[PDB]
C-alpha cells in the first residue's frame, strides 16, 4: 500500500503512531543520553562478545536500509554480560545514516548527532526464535555502536564494495565469511537502558547496549551508504538517506553507564 511505512514527509516518524501506538508508549526508543543524569553503576560488568565463530550468509537492501543476515541455529555468534541476565544470538546487523555527516545517527549523547550508528540484533535463547522473543520484554539485545568520520574502517570495506550490487529495494547478494568483530571499537565502555525497536512494530522488547566509543570510517566509506535507494528497480529514484527515527522521550527511564 502507498502509505505503507518508511522515512518520507507522507510516511516518516511522525505518522507511525497513527497504524502503531505504542510510538507514544512509556519505553520508545532512541533516545538522548544526557551524561550528567545518565548513572555509573560500579556494579555493572563487561561486556562478552563472541563472534570469531559467526556465520554470514547474505546482504539485502529491504526498502529500509541494508541488512546482513547471520546463521542463528547455534551459540556461534553471542553477546551476555554486561547488564544482560541471559545469552542473546546474533540474527543480523543494519545502519542508520543521514543526508550529510552531521546527522544520521538513531541514539544520541549530549545533542550530538553522528554521521550513523550501527545495530547489531541479537534475540535471548530463553525464546526459542527471533519471532518469539520480540513478543517479550527482554526477547532482544542490540548493540549499538556509532560511527564518526575519519580514517578507513578496514572491518567495513567488504560491505562498503558491495552495496552497488544491491542499490534497490528487493535486491540481495550472497554474503558469507564476513566478520562482525570488525565492526567494533576497542574499548566496549557502555550506556544501557529498556527500550524498543526504532522501526515499525516498535516493540518494546529490548535490552539497548550503546558503546561509549565510536568506530572511525571513511569519508569514502559513508558515502557509499548514500548511493542506496528506498525505491524498487524501474521506480522514481528516492535515495535512502536519513533512515533514523529522532529521540524519543526517556519517560523517567535511567540510563545506566560502566563509567563516568
Ligand atoms: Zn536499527
Amino acid at each position: 500500500m502507498s502509505h505503507h511505512w518508511g522515512y518520507g514527509k507522507h510516511n516518516g516518524p511522525e505518522h507511525w503512531h497513527k497504524d502503531f501506538p505504542i510510538a507514544k508508549g512509556e519505553r520508545q526508543s532512541p533516545v538522548d543520553i544526557d551524561t550528567h543524569t545518565a548513572k555509573y553503576d560500579p556494579s555493572l560488568k563487561p561486556l562478552s562478545v563472541s563472534y570469531d565463530q559467526a556465520t554470514s550468509l547474505r546482504i539485502l537492501n529491504n526498502g529500509h536500509a541494508f541488512n546482513v543476515e547471520f546463521d542463528d541455529s547455534q551459540d556461534k555468534a553471542v553477546l551476555k554480560g554486561g547488564p544482560l541476565d541471559g545469552t542473546y544470538r546474533l540474527i543480523q546487523f543494519h545502519f542508520h545514516w543521514g543526508s550529510l555527516d552531521g546527522q544520521g545517527s538513531e541514539h544520541t549523547v549530549d545533542k550530538k548527532k553522528y554521521a550513523a550508528e550501527l545495530h547489531l540484533v541479537h534475540w535471548n535463547t530463553k525464546y526459542g526464535d527471533f519471532g518469539k522473543a520480540v513478543q517479550q520484554p527482554d526477547g532482544l539485545a542490540v548493540l549499538g555502536i556509532f560511527l564518526k568520520v575519519g580514517s578507513a574502517k578496514p572491518g567495513l570495506q567488504k560491505v562498503v564494495d558491495v552495496l552497488d550490487s544491491i542499490k534497490t529495494k528487493g535486491k540481495s547478494a550472497d554474503f558469507t565469511n564476513f566478520d562482525p568483530r570488525g565492526l567494533l571499537p576497542e574499548s566496549l565502555d557502555y550506556w544501557t537502558y529498556p527500550g524498543s525497536l526504532t522501526t515499525p512494530p516498535l516493540l518494546e522488547c529490548v535490552t539497548w547496549i550503546v558503546l561509549k566509543e565510536p568506530i572511525s570510517v571513511s569519508s569514502e566509506q559513508v558515502l557509499k551508504f548514500r548511493k542506496l535507494n528506498f525505491n524498487g528497480e524501474g521506480e522514481p529514484e528516492e535515495l535512502m538517506v536519513d533512515n533514523w527515527r529522532p529521540a524519543q522521550p526517556l519517560k523517567n527511564r535511567q540510563i545506566k553507564a560502566s563509567f563516568k
